[PDB]
């Protein structure tokens, strides 16, 4: 049986996307750039902070210095950190707490394998820290998804090889990271986005211990 589950955070445990969107929209309003609406924001999903800021500047053909650019990115981050202050246990996605409980009951290791530099804070706000055996630090990896680094780190931190692990992700690059780590990916979303060569569930209510066991045994 698999010995660990490596959890992405955003799109798996909870959603932070609304806060990212509102942070960008607030910054755009402050600097007088029109057009940062919900539809535009779809172009910022899975994109780096810096590439997202550039997309926003491009809406107004705005040119800035490196120092100005750094400051705008900082202001967006400040916005986001303020906006996540009221995250709560009610924000945990369906099924996830029961999955954590069932994994713990069955002595299966639980690691956070998230790109979020706010992972520990968010798990505290959601009252989930006690379930986690480790949090891989995204500040300590050399490369971000689709590189496998955070998933290798997470597996190692709970004393397992990635090959003994399942990874859960909502992003295409994240799925590729899991695959390349050696862990077994189970995506949440649709194959158009994630690929058709992995098991995918439509939403997190399908992430149950019984389902993960079924997937593992099929493999
Ligand atoms: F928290 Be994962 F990087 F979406
Ligand atoms: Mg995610
Ligand atoms: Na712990």
């Amino acid at each position: 049986m698999f010995k660990a589950v490596l959890f992405d955070l955003d799109g798996v445990i909870t959603d932070t996307a609304e806060y990212h969107f509102r942070a960008w929209k607030a910054l755009a309003e402050e600097i007088g750039i029109n057009g940062v609406d919900r539809q535009f924001n779809e172009q910022l999903k899975g994109v780096s902070r810096e590439d997202s800021l550039q997309k926003i500047l491009d809406l107004a053909d705005k040119k800035v210095s490196a120092e100005e650019f750094k400051e705008l990115a900082k202001r967006k981050n400040d916005n986001y950190v303020k906006m996540i202050q009221d995250v709560s246990p009610a924000d945990v996605y369906p099924g996830i707490l029961q999955l954590l409980k069932d994994l713990r009951s069955n002595k299966i290791k639980i690691a956070l394998a998230s790109a979020s530099k706010n992972g520990p804070f968010l798990l505290e706000r959601m009252n989930l820290t006690g379930y986690f055996d480790a949090i891989a630090d995204p500040a300590e990896v050399a490369a971000s998804a689709p590189a496998p680094d955070i998933f290798i780190a997470a597996a190692h931190a709970v004393g397992v090889a990635p090959s003994e692990s399942i990874g859960l992700e909502d992003s295409q690059a994240g799925i590729q990271a899991i695959k390349d780590s050696g862990a077994l990916p189970i995506g949440v979303g649709r194959p158009e986005d994630l690929g058709d060569d992995i098991v995918i569930v439509p939403d997190t209510s399908h992430y149950t211990l019984e389902f993960l066991k079924e997937v593992w045994l099929q493999k």
